[PDB]
Formats: structure tokens, sequence, C-alpha cells
């Protein structure tokens, strides 16, 4: 190997977080197995791409253009304006004209072909083979009456992409020795439970006698099970808890190799913290100094893996069955009728959860039943794709390999712009999966290196869990090395870019940190200070520039220190902007990010996230809700960034220009920021839309109680919630927002009817998605919060959704939601500012 290579896998390294080579905290090779194992679907993937479309990486859609958006195109053209250079034109253009198309409509209609439209300031190219109305950016420009300039240059060097060349019958028994613990830090008993688990699924569970608590614990016993080895499927888990709960630890029963696991262990274990994906891990705390850890002997030898037509009304129970809700409890009825009935069950493509719940793993016999019924799977392979169907299966409740593979299967025919959106969620259901080397992680690592705009989220995506995740940073730092393997030197070098920006802001937040107090910063000592340390920097090590990291088509230049600064809230982050490294810009705007360091972003981009979900979802019903998920990204442990939207206020300070509410000021500030009567109603029209989206958003993800000072509003009638970092109300609908929608006191109205009757189309529309939505919603509380209870919260969402309704009965629901907070006017929020003291 290369002193060469060495230096190369010390700079992944770096972009990483993590030293894959590492060793320290393994027990067997699982890990090294995959990254060799990830070589080849790399490999293949990197040699089929085009090098052209991976260079410009446009950004298309299969979807049809929404209703809504017709209506800014009624002359059937629209107008690119062209602006190579100090010079342009407009051109009008067809919703199916082809960009080379419209080349072919300029170069004779003027009068060389080796050029390709890109926008203006930006790294987003128009290019292939795809109608322009298929082109999101044509789409964002229209959704924001928007014109779309573009710039005639020359297509992107695919040699700057340039990959860097590689190079047995008996029944199951443990022995549990003893458990060891450095300091104890009321004298309790102990004892060990041991469970055999697949798929969050207790096959066996066995407990050692009590035995008092000291530093050193040693039974020397041997726990024996009743299922028999050859009955152990594969994935299964060996599950090993401490109770006074206070630890535990997993060890994969059947290796990689398909091997029974053999011989000693010494397990350091986590502790839990005063259910979740984290209790599924197969990796071992790291901290071997302050853990308590666990030893124990497994001797076991074997190498294994080597016309009833339904009547009429049981069949009725089992479309019953099928319809309830992904939350709803399977009785041992049901599912001993699912599994009787197992061939008519598997031509329902929505029973496939709920039929592979009724499987027992732990009967190598139905196993096999199981992996045949899979074999005529023609029914599932011609079903019309289910996100929410497919995503069920990638869950903590399925540990078998096949059964997740046909999930991934499915997956293989979203379009990129779909993978786009669900990608945060299927890097989080690696966490589900037994194995570190996975169907699904290699599709994430395949669907990365086809395309740069996924594999630059999936970068960030993966490094935000590495750097914060103990439990799974190993296994996602595979996967992400091996992508990291073959996306470029171009991306290579990106990435590395900003890897040291956000690396030199902690060290500047950090300095400043220290300059600190808890409510009031002040100090123009400290502001005069940051300007200075910004300066330093500015010449170099910083970058000449940069892809913003959660608005990746944006190249951010050198910094305009002079608007930089220290933001006035309990943590100190910075208030950077930047001047755009991109001369063909359409403008002097510069590039406002905050910048933060002590918080785990990792929940808030996961709203945000699902917030960009149901703006699809109420798409594919033509409606256009108009919320605001701005780009929010965590880059590192307790570090990240934050888009600031521009022209944007709190809905606090506007109230603040203390404690009282007045009705108007909100309609006030709006006709105030308004240029004319024109773009004051726009603003008003703009405000009930968006209004509309938080309230049924919101509601139904159980966030909507919130302060006045986590809203926020741009000048132009946009509203917007934020910070999502973890009487009462649904959501909020305060005086003042009625006020903007002309009513007040129980009264009504045009626009205000006309925000009851959105609401409702867009509350109705998510209801037609509720099965997507409540897997996103359980799969966010086991992957990215605390130790969340299964049982009552997440059926939160089941009540919310009103899961069993019909459509009536939910109208009714939801206008009475909104009337609770005229009920409540200014009450919640107006009770707030108390609980401090
Ligand atoms: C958590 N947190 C956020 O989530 C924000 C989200 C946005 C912010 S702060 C913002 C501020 C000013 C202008 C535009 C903006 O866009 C959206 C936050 C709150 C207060 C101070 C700093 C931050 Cl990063």
């Amino acid at each position: 190997m290369s002193e060469e290579s060495q230096a190369f896998q010390r700079q992944l390294t770096a972009l990483i977080g993590y030293d894959v080579t590492d060793v320290s905290n393994v027990h067997d090779d699982e890990l090294e197995f995959t990254r060799r194992g990830l070589v080849t679907p790399r490999m293949a993937e990197v040699a089929s791409r085009d090098p052209k479309l991976y260079a410009m990486h446009p950004w298309v859609t299969s979807k049809p253009l929404p209703e809504y958006l017709w209506k800014k195109i009624a002359n059937n053209c629209i107008f690119i304006v062209i602006h190579r250079s100090t010079t342009s034109q407009t051109i009008k253009v067809s919703p199916d004209d082809t960009p080379g198309a419209i080349l072919q409509s300029f170069f004779t209609k003027m009068a060389e072909q080796d050029f390709v439209l890109r926008v203006c300031g930006r790294d987003e190219y128009l290019v292939g083979e795809t109608p322009i109305k298929n082109f999101q950016w044509v789409r964002h420009c229209l959704k924001n009456g928007e014109e779309i300039h573009v710039v005639l240059d020359t297509p992107p060097d695919p040699a700057l992409d340039e990959v860097r060349k590689e190079e047995c019958d008996r029944k199951f028994r443990v022995k549990i020795r003893g458990i060891d613990i450095p300091v104890l830090p009321t004298d309790l008993t102990v004892f060990v439970e041991a469970n055999i688990q697949h798929g969050q699924q207790v096959l066996c569970q066995r407990r050692t006698s009590p035995k008092p608590f000291t530093e050193e614990v040693l039974w020397n016993v041997w726990l024996e099970f009743s299922i028999k080895i050859k009955d152990l499927p594969k994935g299964a888990l060996l599950n090993l808890q401490i109770y006074c709960l206070l630890y535990y630890v997993n060890l994969l029963l059947i290796d990689h190799r398909f091997l029974l696991r053999r011989g000693e262990y010494v397990l350091h274990m986590w502790q839990i913290s005063g259910f979740n994906a984290d209790k599924l891990t197969s990796a071992t705390n790291p901290d071997k100094e302050n853990s308590m850890s666990i030893s124990i002997l497994l001797d076991n030898y074997c190498h294994p893996i080597a016309r009833a037509e339904m009547p009429n009304q049981l069949r009725k129970q089992l479309e019953a069955i099928i319809a309830t809700d992904p939350l709803n409890p399977l009785t041992a009825e049901d599912k001993e009728l699912l599994w009787h009935f197992r061939y008519e069950s598997l031509k329902h493509p929505k029973a496939y959860p709920k039929l592979f719940s009724s499987v027992k793993w732990g009967q190598q016999e139905i196993v096999a039943k199981t992996y045949q019924l899979l074999a005529r799977r023609e029914v599932w392979d011609q079903s019309a794709l289910d996100v929410g169907l497919t995503m069920q299966l990638l869950d903590c409740n399925f540990s078998d390999e096949n059964v997740r593979a046909i999930a991934v299967q499915k997956l293989e025919s979203l379009e990129d712009d779909d993978v786009l959106h669900y990608l945060l969620q299927l890097v989080q259901a690696v966490k589900f999966e037994p194995y570190h080397d996975s169907a699904l992680a290699r599709f994430l690592l395949k669907r990365g290196l086809r395309n740069k705009r996924i594999g630059h989220f999936l970068f960030w995506f993966l490094r935000s869990e590495i750097a914060q995740s103990r439990h799974y940073q190993q296994r996602f730092a595979v996967i992400l090395e091996a992508y990291l393997r073959g996306c470029g030197t171009a991306m290579l070098h990106d990435f590395t870019q900003q890897v040291q920006v956000i690396e030199m802001l902690q060290k500047v937040t950090l300095d400043i940190k220290s300059l600190s107090a808890e409510k009031y910063d002040v100090s123009s000592q400290v502001i005069s200070q940051l300007k200075q340390k910004l300066e330093n920097l500015q010449n170099s090590q910083l970058p000449e520039s940069f892809r913003v990291p959660y608005d990746p088509g944006l190249k951010a230049g050198a910094l305009a220190i002079e608007k930089c600064k220290v933001m006035a809230s309990k943590k100190k982050p910075l208030w950077l902007e930047f001047k755009c490294a991109d001369p063909t810009a359409l403008s002097n705007e510069t590039i406002g990010i905050i910048f933060k360091h002590g918080d785990d972003l990792r929940q808030d981009m996961l709203i945000l996230q699902i917030l960009r979900i149901m703006e699809s979802i109420w798409e594919t019903e033509s409606l256009d809700l108009c919320l605001l998920p701005y780009g929010c990204i965590s880059t590192g442990d307790k570090i990240g960034m934050i888009e600031i939207v521009k022209d944007a206020t709190t809905i606090a300070k506007i109230q603040q220009s203390t404690g009282a509410f007045k009705d108007e000021v909100l309609n006030h500030w709006l006709k105030e920021k308004s240029p004319t009567e024109e773009k004051f109603q726009a603003a008003v029209e703009r405000f009930v839309y968006s209004c509309a989206g938080y309230c049924v958003a919101t509601f139904v993800l159980g966030i909507g109680d919130r302060h006045n000072d986590n809203i926020m509003i741009t000048e132009t009638g946009n509203l917007f919630h934020i910070d999502f970092g973890h009487e009462r109300v649904p959501f909020v609908l305060t005086p003042d927002f009625l006020f903007v929608m002309g009513t007040s006191g129980k009264k009504t109205s045009p626009h205000f009817q006309k925000f009851q009757d959105i609401c409702v189309k867009a509350y109705l529309a998510l209801r037609h998605h509720t099965n997507l939505l409540i897997i996103l919603f359980s799969m966010m509380l086991m992957t990215g919060m605390p130790q969340l209870t299964s049982k009552e919260d997440i059926e939160y969402i089941r009540d919310a959704l009103t899961v069993g309704k019909n459509e009536e009965d939910a109208k009714k629901y939801f206008l009475d939601q909104i009337e609770v907070c005229r009920d409540k006017g200014w009450t919640v929020q107006f009770n707030w500012f108390l609980h401090l003291v």
C-alpha cells in the first residue's frame, strides 16, 4: 500500500470525522468485511454513470406540473433570459421544449453547439432530454413569480470527476461469567437478562439469579434457552441487559458470514439515560474506562443454513385486519389468520407488513415457508410503488434480510427527485438493519454515487450521525467512506472546503464562546473581537469559496465581515454573511448563514424534511400551502448551519413594537412593508395560504403549541415556524392572524372562509396519506428522539389524523380545532412569560 494511499485515508478520515481503520472497539471483523464488500457496489456504479450528466447533475422530475402552476402559464409560452455575456435576450418557449431545442430556436434565430444553459449565480444546469417545465429550477421560479435567467457557457469537464484508482438440534445456551464496572456511583441487587430477539420480538428470555451489586459480580452460569440452534433466524440478537434497567448490549447470534457466534466476549455496555433505535445496535461502548462490561461464553458448534379458497366471511375479517393502520395491534387470532391464509394475504401489498409480523421467526420450517411465499412475488413486483408501505418494512419490526430486501427493491424505482424527499429517513432506517452491509445501505451508496445532489446530502446526513451517534457512527463511517471513495476528486475537494470552513467557524465560535454570559451578552468587546478573528481567516486558511451545505447549488465567497455578528440568544450563534462567489449572479444580495455551536440540530433537520415531504404530498393533490422549510444542516457534533430567510422577523418582535397583544399590529406591519397596495394584497393572500399550511402541518406533528418568538414572517406575507429543537392549544391562530384574514370576534369573511377551506382541503389531502405519515412519524421518534414510548407517544399522530373516521367527521374535527384557538385568543401566548419565574 503506497504511502500515497495512507495520506488519502487520512484525508477521508478528516472528511468523515471518524477513523474507519480504527479497531479499538470491535470484537470481530464485520466492519472491515463491509468496507471490502462495498468496494464492488461502489465500483459498479462509478463505471455505469454518464460522465457528462454526472458532471452537470440536472435536477428533474417526471411528475406532472401542478394545476396551481399552469395558472402562471396560459399563453403556452415561457420566457428564458439568456445572459451570455454582457448581452442577453428574452425567448418565449413551450413547456415541452427541450433545452437543446430552445438552443436551436436560438443559435439559428440569431447567428458552436458545444454550449449549455446554466442558472445565473448557481451551479445548476438545464441539460438532458427533458421538457423544460420538468426542471425543478423552472418550477421554483414559477411558484415565486420569478424570471428564469440563464447563461450560455461551457459544459463542465468530466475529467474533474476523476476517481482515484482503488487497490445441530441442541438447545441454545450462553454462559454469563460476570460483569465488571470500575466505580459503582443505596446498595441494590443486580441480575442479567438475556434475550433472543428478532425484529424487536423476544423469542426467548432467561435471567440469572440476583447478586450483590459490587464492582465485580460473577455467576459462571449457563443460561439454557428453549430455542434450538437450528432454529435461530439470521439476524437474531442476543440482547443482554442489567437490572437493578441500567445497561444494555447486543451481540448478533449469527454473524455476517452466516456463522454461529462462538467463543469468549467481553462486551462494554451502554448505560440507560434516566423503545428507541439505539437499543438495537450491535456496536459496543467505545468508552472502556468508565463503562460496565459483561463477559460471556458461547460454545455452540454448528454451521447452519446448509385449492383452498377463503370462505366469504373469514375473508371479511381478513380484509378488515388489512385495512387497519400501521399502529393497530395484531392479536394472536389475527396473526393465525394472516398466516393460515398466507397465499391470499400475498395478494394485497398493504398486508405485507401485518403478514410478516405474523411469522414465527423462531421456527426454521416457518421461515422456510416464508421464503417460499416470497418466491412467487409477482403481485408485489407489479404493484405501484407505495413509499409508506416500503418504509414499514424497513423499520425495527423486520429483521429478515429477504423481507427488507423486497422493500429496497421497490425503492429501486424511485426517481432522484423522490430519493431526495426521503433520503434523510432512508439514512435513518439503516439503524434498523441488523448487519453493517445491507441492501438498503448499498442502495444509498448507489444513488449517492449516481447523483451529485443526492451524494452531497447523503454526505451531510451521514456525517451528522457519525459525529454525534456513538451507537451507529461505526456503521455509518463505513458507508460514508465507501461513498467518498467514488464521488470523484471535484466533490472531494468541495467537501474538504466545506469542512475547513465549518472547522474554522468552530474555533471562532469557541474562542468567542469563552468571553460570554447568560442573558445578556452585549460585549461590544466581543463583536470587535469577532471581526478581527474573521479578518484573520479571510486571509487564508479560509477558502476562496465553498458550497452552501443546505443549498449545494450556491457558492459562498468571501465573508462580508462588516455585516457579521454574534446573535443575542441563550446560545451565542454567529450571523454570517458572505458574497456569492459567482459573478454571473443576478444580484448583489449576500448569503446569510447562521452557524451555531452547542446544539444537536438533527431534530430540526428531521422536522424540516418532514415539512418538505408534506409539501410534496400536497403537490400530488394540486395544492400549495406555501410552507417555508429553510435550510438546516447538522454539520458535526453539537454544531451546524441555518439559512437566514431574507426580510424576516419574529412575530414577537413585531408585537414588541412588554406582554400585551394588539390585533392589528400584524396587518399594519404588512401594509407598511408593502411597496404598493397591490403587493399588500398579495402578501395578505400569501399569509392566508402559509398560515394554513403551518396550522395543519404543525398539528399533525404535535408541535403546534409554540411561543410567538419561534414563529417568523417575511415582509412578503409568508409565515413560517422555527427552532424545532425539542391550558394548551393545537396550533397557533391568534387574533392578529385572524385580523389579517379580515375577521375578529367570531366573524367571517371571504379570505377567512378561504382559510378554513384550504386548511380542510390541506388536512384531508394528508389523510389520504395517513399510513405514510404514521410510519415517518414513528421512525422519527425512534431514530431522532430520547427513549420515547411507542404505545403513547407514537399514538398521538393516529388521533391527530383522526384515524377511523370518515371525511365528514374529519372536517368537523379540524374546524373545531380552529374554534378552540379562537376561544383561547391570546391566552396561551401570554401565559409563557411567567413559567420563567
Ligand atoms: C434555532 N434557531 C432557528 O431555528 C432559526 C431559524 C431561522 C432563523 S433563527 C432566522 C433568523 C433571522 C432571519 C431568518 C431566519 O430564518 C430561520 C435559532 C433561533 C434563534 C437564534 C438563532 C437560531 Cl439558529
